[PDB]
């Protein structure tokens, strides 16, 4: 896999944003995990999360998979790094994300995520509070 350059368009919720890239702007939805809506539990404190990490970041990027590149809704499917940080990887560290979603051919960080996850199970940190 391989990191490509985006910017920053708007915030939108814990796993949702709009980036420009190359040149267009697009929602992503971040793969692999799944966080609460903003209407639910930790949803506000997931949406700020990501809000904070995206819009802090000099460089925003994202790497697709080896499959689908965008979803049935037409977003997106990407891991999104915020000056080298995964997002998806840091939401699920908090306990802000579950890992979900996990599609085969596009899984690439899912044993990554899989040891984050269980790092913020064992703190009972946030959803596993
Ligand atoms: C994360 C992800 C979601 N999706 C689809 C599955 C779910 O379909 P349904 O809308 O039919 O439930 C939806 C979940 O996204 P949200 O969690 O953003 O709602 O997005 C993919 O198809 N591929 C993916 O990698
Ligand atoms: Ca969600």
């Amino acid at each position: 896999l391989h990191k490509e350059p985006a910017t920053l368009i708007k915030a939108i919720d814990g796993d949702t944003d709009k980036l420009m890239y190359k040149g267009q702007p697009m929602t992503f939805r971040l793969l692999l995990v799944d966080t609460p809506e903003f209407n639910e539990k930790y949803g506000p404190e997931a949406s700020a999360f990501t809000k904070k990490m995206v819009e802090n970041a000099k460089k925003i990027e994202v790497e697709f998979d080896k499959g689908q590149r965008t979803d049935k809704y037409g977003r997106g499917l990407a891991y999104i790094y915020a000056d080298g940080k995964m997002v998806n990887e840091a939401l699920v560290r908090q306990g802000l994300a579950k890992v979900a979603y996990v599609y085969k051919g596009n899984n690439t960080h899912e044993q990554l995520l899989r040891k984050a996850e269980a790092q913020a199970k064992k703190e009972k940190l946030n959803i596993w509070s």
